[PDB]
């Protein structure tokens, strides 16, 4: 009987997570596993029922990308109680027994983004941060890194506000902030979806604002190459997914794995 590895992804409405899924799928096939992928649709309740389902299906390992690094504890507990090893991908779990966490160094990433803004505009720039989901380690860490850049480069932070990794929210929040914080010079958007929404708001307002994104999605890089998006801190979602499956395979083979597996970042510019 072919063995199954389960992947629960926070959403498939975001190109980044489609890439992560694809990387996990190709590596699963390469190593001889059936990959079962369930979409949490950014909903912790659906995530819980997803983990229940994959469990009754006899998944040998659970790869989970939490909708919320706190809320996910109860979902991890399901796998724990049913003796299914857990690997977290891209976002961590605050509680629950986890074998390995695989993600970018999102603190370094946030600092890279801020450093790039300073390189372009100089110290003392007026900036706005569009934050991701506050409950995720990815957003929290990017904020921490950006704070390091704010202090090092004496940025004037006009606003720092969530748009929940969503393109439409990114647009709406930016539209509002362009009205109230019109002197903003640069925006760090904690993912490319929000970056692209922000760019639409900026253009619609006829304003001049430098934007730095995060992920290096196809759309993100397209916007960078066109000169619309000043830069994006590129991640390797396919590699996060593939490393998840590779790590799952090692666990099942009885081989020890690293507790933390960092995945490299790179600033992509015009
Ligand atoms: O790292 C991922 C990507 O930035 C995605 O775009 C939003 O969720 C984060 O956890």
């Amino acid at each position: 009987m072919q063995e199954t590895i389960a992947l629960t992804v926070s959403t498939l409405d975001n190109p980044f997570f489609v890439s992560l899924k694809d990387g996990a799928q190709k590596k699963a096939t390469e190593l001889g596993y059936k990959l079962v992928v369930l979409d949490s649709q950014n909903d912790p309740s659906k995530e819980l029922s997803n983990v229940e389902d994959l469990t009754v299906r006899g998944a040998k390992v659970l790869l989970i990308n939490p909708t919320d690094s706190a809320a996910v504890s109860n979902a991890v507990a399901i796998a724990n109680r049913n003796k299914i090893p857990v690997i977290t991908l891209d976002r961590g779990a605050a509680k629950g027994e986890v074998v390995s966490h695989i993600a970018s160094d999102n603190v370094a990433g946030g600092k890279m983004a801020g450093d790039f803004i300073a390189q372009k505009l100089g110290d003392g720039a007026k900036v706005i941060q569009l934050e991701g989901l506050a409950g995720t380690s990815a957003a929290r860490e990017r904020g921490e890194g950006f704070k390091q850049a704010i202090e090092a480069h004496k940025f004037d932070v006009l606003a720092s506000q969530p748009a929940d990794f969503d393109r439409t929210k990114g647009l709406n929040v930016t539209e509002n902030l362009l009205a109230s914080k019109g002197s903003v010079q640069a925006i760090f958007a904690q993912n490319d979806e929000m970056a692209l929404g922000a760019l639409r708001a900026i253009s619609a307002a006829g304003k001049k604002v430098l934007v730095v994104g995060f992920d290096g999605t196809e759309d993100g890089v397209k916007a960078v190459k066109s000169g619309k998006l000043a830069a994006t801190v590129a991640q390797q979602p396919e590699l996060i997914g593939s490393l998840g499956v590779e790590t799952a395979d090692k666990i099942l083979k009885g081989e020890k794995v690293d507790a933390k597996i960092p995945v490299a970042l790179k600033v992509v510019t015009e």
